[PDB]
């Protein structure tokens, strides 16, 4: 007995929200799906991934950019391809700062680089382009610093000593740089960053250094969080118990099949457990802290551009990433590295554009909305307009279908209106109110009766589940979603699609 949108005159209160829900930044990020990384600095000019061997070489010797950095082209290409954020490596492990910093001489200002206006600040250049195009930004600022004298415990002359005798505190230097960037209107999207990357990767032989994470976080939020007047705190990557965007746990762009946007944290001990399973952090159904699962990956073989590492991944490789990250309730943070001329190689740009074009065309035509198609459900919450099945195909994340209290599971019938070719089924849970769905099943058949053929079954939906299969023909698709006793499922959007040739499995 399938229920449509007609004659729903009932009423009901909204389903209770989960205890653990995303803040406004986390929610926005999960719905954006696509973010870009930009690795650029001395490594770009020295055919290396970790700049461990620069020694006492001057900025002019290691950062040799002549041409005006082309921020415009990069940002425009990324925006056109559907990327909604750019995370910039302001400082990598080598310590070289690509903004004009008063707190070090190891920066772009000291290098000799100057744009058309004689200014020397790559971060400012990227920020201007992001602001012009309304591209949000993240800030990567390496905690491990190979160059900065204050890193580690040293006396006035540079001899190693105990923490109590340390003459210059690295925590103050790092904090000052956060304040310098975050506090200045010329950095960020109209002064704003939504994410700070403080990844803890560190050379096995590097000196000990304790980080004053609490001090750093306050500085971040005083400039970019609620304390600064924003609607959410700035998201933090690599911040232990204060993490709000977690590492997916590999660099392949692959999230586990059943990925939860929640971790277990202990703010007393400053620990975090995000449930490592195989090569991915799959999170916890009963996690106490929302963490956005962020799958970082390289479009080329390295993070930095180089003459041996400038071949972009194929559409097959990139489509695999997309379906296994975005399709598994994770974001995809794809690195697109500038070259030693300060632009991006044509082949790389073109692959980015191609990837974007393929995503757009794959999801252009929602077959559940075709003429003669219909979406119905096994039950509507209170028989009320507010939870009608049409809420799953209105391109509105704020509207959802749900069942009545006491019904923890429901079915969705998509009738395509005729025998129809497809290979992608898309399901989106209303995660603004929590991630709670713990079983799903997608089935199909020819005609309007007879046994169902299983496409895919699993646990989670979250921000987005994409079920990709080989080209299939069917008339009806049935989706089953359920949660635990005393809760009801909420689905904000569904769709059925045939992918482009270069996105097919
Ligand atoms: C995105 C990756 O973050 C890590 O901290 C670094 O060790 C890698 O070089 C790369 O920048
Ligand atoms: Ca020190
Ligand atoms: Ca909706
Ligand atoms: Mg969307
Ligand atoms: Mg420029
Ligand atoms: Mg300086
Ligand atoms: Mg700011």
């Amino acid at each position: 007995n399938w229920i449509g949108d007609e004659n729903l005159t009932g009423n009901a209160e909204a389903p209770a929200k989960d205890d653990v829900v995303p803040d406004k930044n986390q929610f926005r990020y999960q719905k954006e799906e696509l973010a870009a990384f930009c690795h650029f600095g001395p490594n770009t000019f020295n055919e290396i991934e970790w700049g461990e061997h620069y020694g006492n070489q001057k900025p002019s010797e290691i950062f040799t950019l002549k041409n005006d950095f082309d921020a415009e082209t990069l940002v425009k290409t990324l925006k056109d391809a559907g990327f909604k954020k750019l995370i910039v490596t302001a400082k990598h492990h080598d310590g070289f700062c690509i903004w004009d910093s008063e707190h070090t001489e190891y920066d772009v200002k000291a290098s000799g680089y100057k744009n058309k206006n004689g200014e020397s600040d790559i971060l400012a250049e990227i920020s201007k382009a992001c602001t012009d195009q309304n591209m949000d930004m993240g800030l990567y600022l390496s905690p491990w610093d190979i160059h900065e004298p204050s890193y580690g415990y040293k006396d006035e002359h540079g001899n190693p000593t105990t923490p109590d005798k340390d003459a210059k505190d690295y925590n103050e230097f790092y904090n000052n740089q956060l304040e310098e960037i975050l506090g200045n209107p010329k950095y960020g999207n109209d002064g704003h960053f939504v994410e700070v990357w403080m990844d803890g990767a560190k050379g096995s032989g590097a000196n000990a250094q304790e980080y004053d994470f609490k001090k750093w976080f306050k500085t971040i939020q005083d400039n970019e969080g609620k304390a600064a007047g924003y609607d959410a705190d700035c998201m933090l990557f690599g911040a232990e118990a204060y993490t709000t965007v977690r590492w997916i746990g590999n660099e392949l762009g692959i999230a586990g099949k059943d990925t939860w946007s929640k971790s277990k944290v202990d703010k007393d001990k400053n620990t975090i457990n995000s449930n490592k399973q195989g090569n991915a952090t799959v999170g916890f159904e009963d996690g106490d802290q929302w963490t956005v699962p962020e799958a970082d990956a390289r479009i080329t073989s390295g993070w930095f551009w180089g003459t041996k590492k400038n071949t972009p991944k194929t559409m097959e490789e990139l489509s695999d990433m997309y379906f296994n990250s975005v399709g598994h309730n994770a974001t995809l943070l794809l690195n697109v590295p500038p070259n030693n001329q300060g632009t991006v190689d044509k082949a790389i740009l073109d692959r980015v554009t191609e990837f974007g074009n393929n995503i757009k065309a794959t999801f252009k035509t929602n077959l559940a909305k075709a003429e003669g198609a219909s979406v119905k459900v096994s039950e509507v919450r209170g028989g009320a307009k507010e939870y009608k099945p049409g809420n799953m195909i209105d391109d509105n994340d704020e509207t959802y279908w749900a069942t009545s209290d006491g019904k923890k599971s429901g079915e969705i019938l998509i009738d395509l209106g005729k025998e129809t070719k497809f290979d992608v089924v898309s399901i989106e849970e209303a995660i603004q109110n929590g991630q709670r769905i713990n079983n799903y099943k997608v089935e199909y058949r020819n005609g309007d009766s007879g046994t169902w053929t299983l496409l895919e079954e699993g646990k989670t939906i979250g921000a987005k589940r994409l079920c990709r299969t080989s080209e299939t023909t069917a008339r009806q698709i049935k989706i089953t979603v359920g949660t635990c006793d005393g809760k009801v499922p909420m689905i904000s959007e569904i769709g059925v699609y045939k992918s482009t040739e270069d996105m097919e499995k």
